[PDB]
């Protein structure tokens, strides 16, 4: 019915940093060769997208950000094969092509096609499928998913169950998968094991379920804000301390309470001073820390390198390190059969038009995730 | 005989920083219970030797200095069971306790009885073995090699094979362990690999071995010193390249030398920028940069952490990863056995009496590793 033909539909437009999402019309070009055009079911609000409102994270403006979501198939251009029109998908914010040496690494997920790195907010080609008020708007990450309608390449897009629920699902596409992989697949956290979680938001939640999954012992949320810990530790947290109510520095802190630092710790906020306080309170000879929040643009930090030499490993990861294309559809198969929860992470449900008080709940500390439905 | 006396012989003290290394008479106390007294056989000078001198490395003055060595056991302190008189030994300037949480982890190394933290230049009773003139001399790293006699607490002793060549193998007790360990046990170099090397002085010879021996098939060689270049090749190096010949940034060239990044990166040198250099010249999703160069005390590097949010993993490690009580003997056996060679790294052999145009050899560049014989 829109087969071959402009759409014209509404999508939350960011014109400018630091101003209100602007939910207005817009024209959604039909896809080009190797190219999907979803009909959008359901996205949530991530911190990275209002990362994208505060300049934490530069990508080129005006744009229709949106990254965590899952849609419908509403047509494909030619040459596809992966996904066919009534197919229920999950775009994907880090692409697959499978044919870079990334894609072909057994642990490699940050295939050299993503818009990452060196930010176009295009698509593969160049160019932008969205149009509005006659200016040619920028995509996000090969996603765009505050929109009813987007286009995205083929290499960003998988196929999912066909009966799985989409307003739970589209948390795989960025919130969940994150923070699972980033305990289970990048630090491998092994069964037995002390964990420290900093920042308890969505993402430090799903880090949490992982490091349980993983068999941890014990499993310690670090937030400023004590309204999040309740949460924490009904999905594994077996303690929780919030920095404000000590003394003394937290990473001194956990090194307390862990008997010498704890075997795996997870920055999972955005902060430099928390990234090293957070390398700082795993074990000095054999303590690995992971780098999960996404820090303010092209600011460095300043540490010490002795807190490596010791033996420390520092390391960070996009997606929880997990090749987006080949991990979606298992991830979703897998919560079909209730092998992970996601409606712990589910605190708020609003229609795609009220986008701006979801970001709201977000930002007041309020929510974990707001799903916007469409 | 000169069991349970004190012992008048030469050490070489430094009395202060940037100064000559003084020949002097000292007296070394018999040792204390779970102490060993170590007629020394042959000690090799290091460039951690050299930081003492330069005050990059701080430790308690006056010292007598030396870690990397091989002796015979002179006499044992009471309750001493892992070496007898007559014994050869090494002397390990990490220890091994065998009851720390750190000794018992399957991967951990840096013992928690270790001076290297917070020196305190002692034995691990609080106190020191060797007078000089009435006046008390600190120990380095539980070690202090630079001495005709030392004692060591049991714990940082290890007995080797009978037969083993002193003159050689002191060697294992810190460069040669430490680089090939670096490669072989803490990076994990693998098959087909491509390697980064910053620094071709002993450690970074003995990293190259390392990777060679893991299978790299590129291991690229960097140092400033081009005379530096034709050992490194001799023991693996495919490739070696001088920053200062380039117009543009070594990592920039790496990265196009190695089509995108190298897998491993070794920083052998104890330089903050060659550390930020090296971990940004591995593959931004997969490489791996490991820490082996001291830098200078108290000083921290500057770096932007989406370096490792993209995927890669750093970390550093001291003596290789190696538990050192359990590798030192296995060491030994396997360089019995050809495993390995040790003569490529020793350029020059010196008396010990001789000690301070070691290092003046050591510091115009023309050296790799003297060894001081006894
Ligand atoms: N690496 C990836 O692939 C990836 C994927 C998703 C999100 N992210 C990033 O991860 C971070 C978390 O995302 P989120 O959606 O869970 O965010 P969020 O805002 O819901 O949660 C962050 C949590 O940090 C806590 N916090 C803030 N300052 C703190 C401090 N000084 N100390 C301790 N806790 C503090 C907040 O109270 C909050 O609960 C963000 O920076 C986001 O951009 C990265
Ligand atoms: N982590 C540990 O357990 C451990 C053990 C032994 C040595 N170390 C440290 O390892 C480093 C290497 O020790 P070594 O004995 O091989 O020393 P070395 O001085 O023989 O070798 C250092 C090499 O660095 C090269 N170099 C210096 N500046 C450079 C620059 N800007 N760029 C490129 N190359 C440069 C020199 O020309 C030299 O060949 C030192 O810092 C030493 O303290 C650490
Ligand atoms: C600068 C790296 C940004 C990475 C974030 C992109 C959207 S997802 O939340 C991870
Ligand atoms: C402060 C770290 C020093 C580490 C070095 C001590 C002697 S060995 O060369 C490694
Ligand atoms: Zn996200
Ligand atoms: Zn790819
Ligand atoms: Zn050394
Ligand atoms: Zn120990």
């Amino acid at each position: 019915s829109t087969a071959g033909k402009v759409i014209k539909c509404k999508a939350a437009v960011l014109w400018e940093e630091k101003k209100p999402f602007s939910i207005e019309e817009v024209e959604v070009a039909p896809p080009k060769a190797h190219e999907v055009r979803i009909k959008m079911v359901a996205t949530g609000i991530c911190r990275s997208d209002d990362h994208v409102v505060s300049g934490t994270l530069v990508t080129p403006l005006p744009v229709i950000a949106g990254h965590e979501a899952a849609g419908i198939v509403e047509s494909i251009g030619e040459g596809v094969t992966t996904v066919r029109p009534g197919d229920k998908v999950i775009p994907l914010f880090t692409p697959q092509c499978g044919k870079c040496r990334v894609c072909k690494h057994p642990e490699g997920n940050f295939c050299l096609k993503n818009d990452l790195s060196m930010p176009r907010g295009t698509m593969q080609d160049g160019t932008s499928r969205f149009t509005c008020r006659g200016k040619p708007i920028h995509h996000f990450l090969g996603t765009s998913t505050f929109s009813q309608y987007t286009v995205v390449d083929e290499i960003s897009v998988a196929k999912i169950d066909a009966a799985s629920p989409l307003e739970k699902v589209c948390l795989i596409g960025c919130g969940f998968s994150t923070g699972y992989g980033s305990a289970v697949k990048v630090a491998k956290v092994t069964q037995g094991s002390t964990c420290a979680v900093f920042g308890l938001g969505g993402v430090g939640l799903s880090v949490i379920m992982g490091c349980k999954a993983a068999g941890a012992a014990r499993i310690i949320g670090v937030d400023i804000n004590k309204d999040k810990f309740a949460k924490a530790k009904e999905v594994g947290a077996t303690e929780c301390v919030n920095p404000q109510d000590y003394k003394k520095p937290i990473q001194e802190v956990l090194t307390e309470m862990s008997n010498g630092g704890v075997d795996f710790s997870f920055e999972v906020i955005g902060r430099l001073d928390t990234m090293v306080t957070a390398l700082s309170c795993c074990q000095e000879a054999y303590g690995v820390s992971v780098i999960v929040g996404v820090p303010p643009d092209s600011q460095n930090l300043s540490m010490n390198p002795m807190l490596l030499l010791s033996g420390r490993t520092w390391k960070g990861a996009i997606f929880g390190g997990f090749k987006s294309k080949d991990s979606v559809p298992k991830l979703v198969a897998d919560f079909m059969a209730k092998k992970f929860a996601l409606d712990p992470l589910i605190t708020h449900v609003l229609p795609f038009e009220k986008i701006n008080e979801g970001f709201d709940l977000l930002r007041s500390g309020e929510s974990i995730r707001t799903i916007l439905t469409f």
